[PDB]
C-alpha cells in the first residue's frame, strides 16, 4: 500500500543521527550545476531534521551512471555540497566516499546539527548491485560485498529517511538495504505517496487518464491498469494511429504503427467498454513530410487520411477540443505522456493546448497529477510546475506506479 507509511513528519529525530537518501542527480556542465531544482527540493526535509534537533543528517545520493567505478573527476557530488551549503546557509562536510571505516567513524558522533554529504553511491557496484569494471567490462556485485556495503550505510545513522522517490522503483542498497529501526519517507516522498494513493485507491470522479506515447505494445500494463481504475481515457500521440488504423480503417501514411500493439487494440477497447471507460482518440492531426523539426507541415482527419509520405506528429484543433471536453469533465487527472512532438514548435500546439486545459482544470478544483519524464519536462518548459496539483519527481518511478508494479523503495519503508 502507498498509504500507512511512516513519514518524516511523524519521525522523532531529537538527538538522532538521520541517514537520508535524496535526489541529487542534477544536470551539470563543466563540473557545475545547470539546474539545482532537485537540490532545493530536498531542503524542507533537511531543514526539518535540523530544526527538530537532529544530531546529524547524512546525505547519500547518486549522479549520472559511473556504473560501480569511482569517477570523482567526472561524477563527483562535491559541486552539490557547495550549492547545498549556500541554500541551507550552513556548513556541509563532504566525504570522498560513502562507505568504509573512515566514513563510518566520521558519521559516528558528529557535532549537533552536522550536515554530511557522502560521495556518489554508484562509485560502488554494490549500490546498484551491477555495473562495469575499471576496464569497462560488465560485472555483478558480490553478495558478501553487497551485504558489507549495506552494513556500512546502516551504521552512518540511527534513523533512515528516503526522499528519493525517483529511485524507489529499484532495489538498490540505498533504497532497500538500510537496516535501521525506523524507515520513513521524506516530505517529497510523502507528496508522491499522498497524491498517488488517493488517485489510485480513492479518486474523485470522473477520473481521466491522459496517456500519450509512441508505441502501444510497451504500455499494455499501463493502459490495462488505468482501464481498471479510470472513468475516461485520452489515448494521444503516435500510438493513437495504431488504434485508428485498426478501429476506423485510417490511412496513416508514414505515421508510427505498432504491429504487435494492433493485435490487442480491440481487446483494450472491449475492456474499456465493459468497465464503462469513455475513450477519446484524436480526430485530426498536424502532419509532416518527414520526422524532422523543420519538416513541411499539413493537416488531416481520420476521414481524410494522412497521405503517403506524410506522418502525424501532433493532434489538430478538433482533437484539442475533444481533449478539452474530457478534461472539463474530470475531477481528477493523471497525465502520462505528451500528445505530440512537443520539443518541435511545429508539433507542440496540441500538447501546449492540453497543458492549458489541465491548468484551467486545476484552477477550478481538478486534481491534476503529471508523471515524471516528458510530461514533467513539458511543465518545466511552459512554467506550469506550480499550476498543476503535482508533478512527479520520478519518471521511471511514476510509470512503475501507474503500471501497478512494486516499488521496492516504498515497500522497505516502515508502516503506521
Amino acid at each position: 500500500s502507498l498509504s500507512n507509511k511512516l513519514t518524516l513528519d511523524k519521525l522523532d529525530v531529537k538527538g538522532k543521527r538521520v541517514v537520508m537518501r535524496v535526489d541529487f542527480n542534477v544536470p551539470m556542465k563543466n563540473n557545475q550545476i545547470t539546474n539545482n531544482q532537485r537540490i532545493k527540493a530536498a531542503v524542507p526535509s533537511i531543514k526539518f531534521c535540523l530544526d527538530n534537533g537532529a544530531k546529524s543528517v547524512v546525505l547519500m545520493s547518486h549522479l549520472g551512471r559511473p556504473d560501480g567505478v569511482p569517477m570523482p573527476d567526472k561524477y563527483s557530488l562535491e559541486p552539490v555540497a557547495v550549492e547545498l551549503k549556500s541554500l541551507l546557509g550552513k556548513d556541509v562536510l563532504f566525504l570522498k566516499d560513502c562507505v568504509g571505516p573512515e566514513v563510518e567513524k566520521a558519521c559516528a558522533n558528529p557535532a549537533a546539527g552536522s550536515v554530511i554529504l557522502l560521495e556518489n553511491l554508484r562509485f560502488h557496484v554494490e549500490e546498484e548491485g551491477k555495473g562495469k569494471d575499471a576496464s569497462g567490462n560488465k560485472v555483478k556485485a558480490e553478495p558478501a560485498k553487497i551485504e558489507a556495503f549495506r552494513a556500512s550505510l546502516s551504521k552512518l545513522g540511527d534513523v533512515y529517511v528516503n526522499d528519493a522517490f525517483g529511485t524507489a522503483h529499484r532495489a538498490h542498497s540505498s533504497m532497500v538495504g538500510v537496516n535501521l529501526p525506523q524507515k520513513a519517507g521524506g516530505f517529497l516522498m510523502k507528496k508522491e505517496l499522498n497524491y498517488f494513493a488517493k488517485a489510485l485507491e480513492s479518486p474523485e470522479r470522473p477520473f481521466l487518464a491522459i496517456l500519450g506515447g509512441a508505441k502501444v505494445a510497451d504500455k499494455i500494463q499501463l493502459i490495462n491498469n488505468m482501464l481498471d481504475k479510470v472513468n475516461e481515457m485520452i489515448i494521444g500521440g503516435g500510438m493513437a494511429f495504431t488504434f485508428l488504423k485498426v478501429l476506423n480503417n485510417m490511412e496513416i501514411g508514414t505515421s508510427l504503427f505498432d504491429e504487435e500493439g494492433a493485435k490487442i487494440v480491440k481487446d483494450l477497447m472491449s475492456k474499456a467498454e465493459k468497465n464503462g471507460v469513455k475513450i477519446t482518440l484524436p480526430v485530426d492531426f498536424v502532419t509532416a513530410d518527414k520526422f524532422d523539426e523543420n519538416a513541411k507541415t499539413g493537416q488531416a482527419t481520420v476521414a481524410s487520411g494522412i497521405p503517403a509520405g506524410w506522418m502525424g506528429l501532433d493532434c489538430g484543433p478538433e482533437s484539442s477540443k475533444k481533449y478539452a471536453e474530457a478534461v472539463t469533465r474530470a475531477k481528477q487527472i493523471v497525465w502520462n505522456g505528451p500528445v505530440g512532438v512537443f520539443e518541435w514548435e511545429a508539433f507542440a500546439r496540441g500538447t501546449k493546448a492540453l497543458m492549458d486545459e489541465v491548468v484551467k482544470a486545476t484552477s477550478r478544483g481538478c486534481i491534476t497529477i503529471i508523471g515524471g519524464g516528458d510530461t514533467a519536462t513539458c511543465c518545466a518548459k511552459w512554467n506550469t510546475e506550480d499550476k498543476v496539483s503535482h508533478v512527479s519527481t520520478g519518471g521511471g518511478a511514476s510509470l512503475e506506479l501507474l503500471e501497478g508494479k512494486v516499488l521496492p523503495g516504498v515497500d522497505a519503508l516502515s508502516n503506521i
